[PDB]
């Protein structure tokens, strides 16, 4: 099942590395410009959206009229929404860093994150595209048995749930 994986533009915190989860925080002037670029790029095909403003702003802007669901949020920070990485206590940096064993303080497990994530693409019936997260994209990716990261604004197509097919940037 091919599926577009879009993680949304540049917001501030994700320029001054600062932990961004359902803190609602809007893009930036470049995240907007970052979600243009994408019209006319992503294939035109049915489109589901986070419930978060720069979700659904990126999905905006890339032309695009998505179903909003909140299955394809962000993983929740909780007490850490925010957090300066950089003072980050080593125990939630090295967890994140491997992608298991974190559950940050007053958030989501991560093993919650990745059932609803996982439980969400199991619904869809045909190719779409998915305005969602770093975090989401990161797990689709790590699944596949590849790296998840992938530039704000840009988009990575999967043949779900075998392989990546292509990275848009």
């Amino acid at each position: 099942m091919e599926l577009w994986l879009v993680r949304h533009g540049e917001t501030l915190w994700n320029r001054e590395g600062r932990l961004l989860g359902w803190t609602d925080l809007p893009l930036t002037a470049e995240g907007e410009a970052q979600a243009r670029r994408l019209k006319g790029a992503l294939p035109s095909l049915p489109a589901f959206s986070s419930d978060l403003l720069r979700a659904r702003r990126t999905a905006e802007l890339a032309g695009f009229s998505p179903r909003l669901y909140p299955e394809l949020r962000e993983i929740h920070f909780g007490a850490l929404e925010g957090a300066l990485w950089e003072t980050l206590d080593p125990r939630y940096k090295e967890a994140l860093l491997r992608f298991q064993g974190f559950h940050p303080p007053g958030g989501e497990s991560l093993s919650a994150f990745q059932e609803r994530v996982f439980r969400f693409l199991e619904g869809l019936k045909a190719p779409a595209v998915l305005f969602t997260h770093g975090g989401v994209v990161r797990a689709v990716l790590r699944a596949l048995g590849e790296d998840g990261l992938v530039p704000p604004g840009s988009a990575v197509a999967v043949d779900w749930p075998r392989r990546v097919l292509v990275r848009l940037a």
